[PDB]
């Protein structure tokens, strides 16, 4: 990756690695939507647009040869910049086991949170349309525990109904789960009963959205496709620190809408 | 280890055999943070001082020759002597099974305490921050059962917001622990419970404090430095009896405050 | 040595080669102490203290367990910067035999200075003690030709009565050699006698000290001991120039006390 003019700036190897393990461990623990979609291999720097297989007529009717446009999906690329101290990290050298990197961390967090967003609610102006849009496949549900289960089993007949099947997983919020077990007038662990209650399924708690869903993991309804991957590069020095950046191009698509349920 | 006088003294290798095991036994139970820190391997009688990694500059501004001095910490060294009898010693050649060896008890006791305070609290001289001086990683906490889970469920959200994981474990006061299990309105097991909502971790009870603290385990974050280990040797004779004695060498450090959070 | 980003640096192989020679062959000849004192070697960058062997006891009489701590010395690290034109140095390409090279000239000075300074006189802020504070070795002198020869037989008998043999060195003080050689009333060469008095010695000059000292040369009493050598390194640019400095770390010790005598 030589656009990365990652050979002229004045650090040493031992000083490139640790600011890359710091930064993977975080974008790990970090990354939600990534848990349960699906991810289409890297194409390249230059890829530019995913095709969709239509074609818009733009002719009359009376015409001896008629006319007309394919269509197709634009990627998405993006930069964001900070900045580092030098004497501070040359005492790597001296021998200090733990040096300062706060401004990296905050900035993680904001390429993280905007990633994001685009899954879960779509982008306008490049014409992508996220999970929580489709509003007719929306059921009701209650406040007592044993309202989560009767509305559990009820989701599962449609389901069937369908030819759809495999591990199914749901997806709550962490401020409603912890209510739940707050709330327990039967006395019986609730973990248990509602991983009986899926045939063997798993839950995940996250502070993106604020009510629950449930999906279908047989594999191949939602996908993420990638031209290149988060990485860091150099920009410039200004006299007592450095300049870096970080850098990524994707888009993202749903085929079937068969395998999404929401609840209330 | 010839520093300790130990052919001097007029006994026989069973004699110190069951000196030696003695001590072990009571050793292995009664040291505590040893439990859950690392320990970093002996150097020897004659290391000094463990490095820091930084420079104090000490002149003006207007020189042309700049300087400064490097920065350490300083090992800490013990000793604690008692006595025993000779006539009843020597009743192991005739073949008594049990003798009387309770000043070595005592001792080992005594030895025990002051090694486990350092952790605990630190030391003022030397230049030693211990654990409970961290004071910005509290939170709140309640009487009853269930708001030890709600606690401990909120504490995990604060490990995974940064990039830390692994196994995670409990450590607690024995009364608190014992009035927990006491005040049970719901009907299921504590321990259980307690075990799950970690994902399989482990409680620790211990006299040493009052509240308690959750650690995580995955390691690197909590190092013991050691010259020398516990040993003992020879001093004298007074005319009915011996004298020996007890010694070590150490230092302790903290380098990730990430991976702590104390309770009320 | 990777911690002297010389890698980065706009210049050749040529161009860093007469840099290093030009200062090599003024270090060799300004470097007074050296000729006289023992030298252990390298331990690297990352070397912080020397250890002295003892313990300061800071606990109570009336105490079951008794504490203290070890004593060493720390080192000391120096830092200066100079600057160099660019066309000028570019010339040796062309083919220019001798290019302007004084700034580095009179830094060098400057720092052989300040090394000498702490061997001959200490410094307080280290605890460093120098050769010239050992006040109870003194011994009275004479201004005609004779009387150094009467004392220097005179102070080999005090070197005789301890166990102190081995080769014999004086250090003098140039301005008073010249007037030694200046008034010679008897007619006879001085340095020949004086080299027969000893029993095959030599003589050094030096503007450093005020009077003379006499010191025996059998090997293990003053010695230095250092972290990093002295080496060249590059900082940045300065759009018609570049900016270099030079660095060390070191310490200095006194061992057997008797191998040393002063004059008038
Ligand atoms: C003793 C000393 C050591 C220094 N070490 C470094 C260093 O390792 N890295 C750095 O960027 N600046 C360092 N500086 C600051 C740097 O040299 C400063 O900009 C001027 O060059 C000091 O004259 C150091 C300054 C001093 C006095
Ligand atoms: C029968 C007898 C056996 C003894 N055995 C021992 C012994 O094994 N070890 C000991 O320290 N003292 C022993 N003593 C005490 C010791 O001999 C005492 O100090 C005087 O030497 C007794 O005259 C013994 C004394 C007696 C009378
Ligand atoms: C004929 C000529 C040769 C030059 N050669 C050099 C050179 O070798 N190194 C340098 O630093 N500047 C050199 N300069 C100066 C440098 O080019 C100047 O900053 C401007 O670029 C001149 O337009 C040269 C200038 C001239 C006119």
């Amino acid at each position: 990756m030589e656009f990365l003019k990652r050979s002229f700036a004045p650090l040493t190897e031992k000083q490139w690695q640790e600011i890359d393990n710091r930064a993977r461990e975080i974008f790990k623990t970090q990354l939600y939507g990534r848990k349960f979609v699906d991810v289409e291999g890297p194409y390249g720097w230059e890829y530019a647009a995913h095709p969709l297989g239509e074609v818009e007529v733009l002719s009359d009717e009376n015409e001896v040869v008629k006319w007309g446009l394919r269509k197709s999906l634009p990627l998405i690329e993006l930069r964001a910049t900070f900045t580092l101290d030098l004497w501070e990290l040359d005492n790597l050298e001296r021998g200090k086991p733990n040096v300062d990197l706060s401004s990296l961390e905050e900035t993680v967090r904001k390429v993280a949170e905007f990633e994001d967003e685009v899954i879960f609610r779509g982008c306008e102006k490049s014409g992508v349309k996220g999970l929580l849009s489709f509003e007719e496949r929306k059921i009701e549900c209650g406040s007592t525990p044993k309202d989560l289960l009767e509305a559990i089993v009820r989701a599962l007949s449609i389901f069937s109904k369908d030819g759809i099947e495999g591990p199914y997983t749901l997806v709550i919020n962490t401020d409603r789960w912890i209510n739940f077990l707050k709330e327990e007038a039967e006395e019986e662990p609730l973990e248990k009963r509602v991983e009986e209650c899926l045939r063997g399924g798993k839950i995940i708690t996250t502070p993106r959205i604020e009510d629950a869903l449930v999906v279908s993991e047989r594999g191949g309804d939602f996908k993420l496709i990638l031209g290149q991957d988060l990485s860091i590069g150099y920009e410039d020095r200004e006299k007592d620190a450095v300049r870096l950046f970080i850098t990524e191009t994707f888009t993202f698509q749903v085929v079937n809408p068969e395998a999404l349920i929401l609840l209330k």
